C-alpha cells in the first residue's frame, strides 16, 4: 500500500491524514518518534532521510507505488488528482488555489506564535487577530456547503484543520459565525470521516512537538 | 489592463511580474512605497487594503476584470492556466507542485535569517545550510532544460527567483552545478525576459523590504 511518512503529531499532516481516509486509500503510516528535549533526538528519521529516493527529503513525505512525493500541498494535489477532488471551473481552481495559500499563512501564524518562547506575552494579541482571520473565512465561505462552492475538494480538509486548530487554540473563536460551525460539522459527517475520528488511527493532539508552548503533548 | 499590487521591493512578487512579461500581458502595477525605519510606514497600502475587493486582503495581489485574486501562488497559476504552462501530465504536475512549494520554503528560509537582528551571527550557520539547498535543485532538474521537463511551465519562473536570490547572497554558490548555472542562463535568454531585465520596469533589488538586515535598499 501507500506510505505516508510523518512525524507522530498532527502537526500540517491532518487534512492528508483525512483525505487517505475519505479516497478509502490502501495505506499505512510511518509515525516518526521525536526524543524529549535538551536533544529532541531525530535519528529515527535522520537515519532515513536521504534513503528514501525523495528529491527534496521531507516530512511529511507519501510514497505511492513508484511515486514518491514531499510537500504537503503537493501531496494534497496528488491525491486530489488521484480521486477527482479538484476543483472543476476555473472560479473552483481560483477559490482553491486561494485557499490553499491561505490556511498555510494562517497556519504559519499560529505556529510563530506557538514556538515563541514569549507565548504568553504574545498571546492576547494574537487573540485579537482572530476574529478578523475567522469573519474572512466565514465570508469566503458564505452560504456554500463547501469552499470551492457545489462538491467537497482537497482544499475542504485544508480549510477544516486549520478553521479546527483554531477552534482548539480559542474555543469561541467561532461563536460569531455559525456558517464555520456548521463546515465543521458537514466535514466532520462525511462518513469515513465520522468513521476515522472514532478509531484506533485518530491523532486530533498533539498538534505540534514537545518543542512547542502550546498542544505540545 | 490587469492590475499587479505588491511593494516596491522584489519580495516575493519576481515571478508574478516575470509571468506577466513573459505572457505578453497587458498590466499596470500599483508599487506601494514604505515608510523608512524607525516607523516604516505602511499608509498607502493600509489605505486601500480593504477597499478592493478582495477575498482575503493582501499583496500581492491581482485584478483581472471582476476576477480578484491574492496569494502569489493563486496568481502564478491563474496566469498559468490562462498561457498554457502548466504540467501537461501527471509526472509534469507533480514535479510543478513539489516545485512551488520547496521554492516557498526555500524562501521562507531566507527571509527567516534576513529578518533576524542576529543575522550576522545567524550567517555562518545559514551559508553551512546553502549546498545542500542547491545540490537538490541540482539534482531534481537533472539533464532537462525545465524543471517540469522539455518545456517552461511556471514554476521555471519561482525557481529562476529563489535560484537567483541564493546567488545574489553568496554569489559562489552554484560553481558545483553548472546545470543551475545553465537554467539561470537560459531562462534569462528567454525573449521576453531579456527584454524585461533591460526595461524601465525591472526591479532586481532590492529584494526585501527596509525593515530587514539584508538587500533592504
Ligand atoms: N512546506 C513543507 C514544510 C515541511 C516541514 O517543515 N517539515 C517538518 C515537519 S512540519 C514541521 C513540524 C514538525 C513537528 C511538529 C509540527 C510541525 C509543523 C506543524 C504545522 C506546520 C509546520 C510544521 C513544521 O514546523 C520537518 O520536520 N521536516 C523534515 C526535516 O526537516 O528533516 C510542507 O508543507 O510539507
Ligand atoms: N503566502 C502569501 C504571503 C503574502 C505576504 O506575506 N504579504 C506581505 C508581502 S510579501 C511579505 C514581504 C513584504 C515586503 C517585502 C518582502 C516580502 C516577502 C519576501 C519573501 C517571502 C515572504 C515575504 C512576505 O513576508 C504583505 O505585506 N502583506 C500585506 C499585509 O499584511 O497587509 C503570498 O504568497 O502571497
Amino acid at each position: 500500500p501507500m506510505i505516508l511518512g510523518y512525524w507522530n503529531v498532527r502537526g500540517l499532516s491532518h487534512p492528508i491524514r483525512l483525505l487517505l481516509e475519505y479516497t478509502d486509500s490502501s495505506y499505512e503510516e510511518k509515525r516518526y518518534a521525536m526524543g524529549d528535549a535538551p536533544d529532541y533526538d531525530r535519528s529515527q528519521w535522520l537515519n532515513e532521510k536521504f534513503k528514501l529516493g525523495l528529491d527534496f527529503p521531507n516530512l511529511p513525505y507519501l510514497i505511492d507505488g513508484s511515486r514518491k512525493i514531499t510537500q504537503s500541498n503537493a501531496i494534497m494535489r496528488y491525491l486530489a488528482r488521484k480521486h477527482h477532488l479538484c476543483g472543476e471551473t476555473e472560479e473552483e481552481r481560483i477559490r482553491a488555489d486561494i485557499v490553499e495559500n491561505q490556511v498555510m499563512d494562517n497556519r504559519m501564524q499560529l505556529i510563530m506564535l506557538c514556538y515563541n518562547p514569549d507565548f504568553e506575552k504574545q498571546k492576547p494579541e494574537f487573540l485579537k487577530t482572530i476574529p478578523e482571520k475567522m469573519k474572512l473565512y466565514s465570508e469566503f465561505l458564505g452560504k456554500r456547503p463547501w469552499f470551492a462552492g457545489d462538491k467537497v475538494t482537497y482544499v475542504d480538509f485544508l480549510a477544516y484543520d486549520i478553521l479546527d486548530q483554531y477552534h482548539i487554540f480559542e474555543p469561541k473563536c467561532l461563536d460569531a459565525f455559525p456558517n464555520l460551525k456548521d463546515f465543521l460539522a458537514r466535514f466532520e459527517g462525511l462518513k469515513k470521516i465520522s468513521a476515522y475520528m472514532k478509531s484506533s488511527r485518530y491523532l486530533s493532539t498533539p498538534i505540534f512537538s514537545k518543542l512547542a508552548q502550546w498542544s505540545n503533548k
